[PDB]
RNA sequence: AGAACGUCGUGAGACAGUUCG
């Protein structure tokens, strides 16, 4: 009943897992006064003393960790990265400051794509939401141009061959016309690169606009400005946890 | 082949990884 040291320290807000591995590898991290090595595990208990460069780090048990969730209306022009080699804007730039924890992005969006991005302090929740084993729904509003008929919708639902293998939309619903364009709401239960655009392209349809409008049981909040965040309340956080079989928080 | 982040994993490697660039 233990965890890799870098998992614990990342949860505590002291860097990413792999960043922390570098610090461990450099002999800078100790447990109970003894230098830790890469791969070491610890069991968080009240008296455990983990230090980085001699400085004590306050840590928490995994199951008792802070589980906050934000809904963010990700705007075009921001990257889903914590460290862009080129220094371009990121989705983390305006999120509220946290100590003793950090925001984890639940998946990524393309820079030029708008829509809902969840963040959470709880990396178990994050992975359970992202990993396709639990088949969490991602819903997009898609504006397309091209011939579409029920046969095409059938093909997209039953599986088409993409460059990186078979893929299918889980649901597809016509949501309205506009000009020489139609809107559809579609869902996927995985998240391959540009998958929504590439599915439509595979059946000869081009995508002019693409907005992520729901992740799991959390819709893009009504009235949330583009580029704005809002924090989910306890009930909503618990609903999201329950979706991926995590127990509810009481706080 | 340029990166990020989670999750497993005494470090060798992994995921039904994530709409990265």
């Amino acid at each position: 009943m233990s965890e890799k040291l870098q998992k614990v320290l990342a949860r505590a807000g002291h860097g990413s897992r792999r960043e922390i591995e570098s610090i461990i590898e450099a002999g800078r991290v100790s447990v109970d006064g003894k230098i830790a090595k890469l791969g070491d595990r610890v069991e968080v208990t009240p008296g455990l003393k983990i230090r980085i460069d001699g400085h004590l780090i306050s840590v928490r048990e995994s199951a008792e960790q802070i589980c906050r969730v934000l809904a963010y209306y990700k705007p075009e022009g921001e990257l889903c990265t914590r460290n862009d080699p080129e220094g371009r804007p990121t989705v983390f730039d305006r999120l509220p400051k946290l100590r003793g924890a950090r925001w984890i992005a639940v998946g990524r969006l393309d820079v030029n794509t708008c829509g809902l991005l969840l963040f959470t302090t709880d990396g178990e929740l994050a992975n359970r939401l992202m990993h396709p084993s639990r088949e969490v729904e991602r819903e997009y509003a898609v504006r397309v141009f091209g011939q579409v008929d029920d046969a095409k919708l059938r093909d997209l639902s039953r599986g088409v061959q993409l460059e990186d293998g078979p893929a299918a939309f889980k649901t597809i619903k016509f949501s309205g016309g506009e000009g020489i364009n139609q809107w559809y709401n579609v869902t996927l239960t995985e998240g391959r690169n540009r998958e929504v655009r590439r599915l439509w392209e595979a059946v000869g349809v081009q995508v002019s606009r693409l907005i992520r409008v729901r992740y799991g049981d959390i819709p893009l909040p009504k009235g949330l400005p583009r580029g704005g965040w809002t924090e989910l309340d306890l009930a909503q956080t618990n609903y999201l946890r329950e979706l991926v079989e995590l127990p509810p928080e009481t706080s």
